């Protein structure tokens, strides 16, 4: 749907169990390039949501238009304020399968080395999927930048 | 020093006071493009070192060569095993970058006292990599030129 990089992203929160806790992985995916940002948070309040959104912006750049579900955090005024501050249109699966690839990569890296910190695994997965996996022949990173 | 993006990085840890504590900002900067990665950690051990380096790789790409000081973390065996495992050359053969970031932090936290440190760090990165024009290019543009 996005016509170029950073036109439209889709975002969701998905869950992942690590050493007994069920973490919130805040996920952003660019609908043109497929490039992805994931941030491991403990919860899904507006603070964590904005926090993970800012991290995605450092990774991918600032999007024109983001699409989400009707989650409370996305509908909160804190988040609406952020969006307006940043000049981002906000409206209410590419995500489901992107999620799938990330989780299979965390499961693999954790099987190989059980004591791997969750952050390392997430950053290894992000680098693999964005920058290594070829799709035309291009990586998501190439098409993004 | 680096001849194209991701040829040679420099990294260092530097200190930043926020509220009570003295935080470790693990900084990696690409010597060709300028592009920067910064990870806020509570300490400067090999765990924290490796973690911050993986975040940088996810932000920046994998470098061929890294230059660091002689700090404990960098000389440890966990760090050396990470490097060889990733085909990164490491030597012990930045301070201006550290200064530009800390100045953006200070400015951000002066305008809004409650702004979380992590958000300030990510706002800085985005500004410094993708907004500041230098050449007439940003660091990001140079970093991603094929
Ligand atoms: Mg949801
Ligand atoms: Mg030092």
């Amino acid at each position: 749907r996005g016509l170029l990089p950073n036109h439209i992203w889709q975002g969701d929160v998905t869950h992942y169990k690590y050493k007994k806790y069920k973490y919130c992985l805040h996920v952003w995916v660019d609908t043109f390039s497929g490039a992805v940002s994931v941030s491991c948070k403990k919860k899904e309040t507006s603070c964590e949501t904005i926090s993970a959104f800012l991290q995605a912006i450092s990774l991918l750049g600032k999007p024109l238009h983001i699409n989400t579900d009707n989650g409370p955090a996305f509908l909160s005024q804190e988040f609406q304020e952020f969006c307006t501050s940043y000049h981002i249109k906000h409206s209410t699966g590419l995500v489901e399968r992107t999620n799938g690839i990330i989780k299979n990569l965390l499961n693999k890296y954790l099987l190989d080395c059980p004591n791997l910190p969750l952050d390392n695994a997430i950053n290894k997965a992000l680098w693999t999927l964005n920058q290594l996996n070829v799709m035309s022949g291009k990586t998501r990173w190439q098409i993004h930048h």
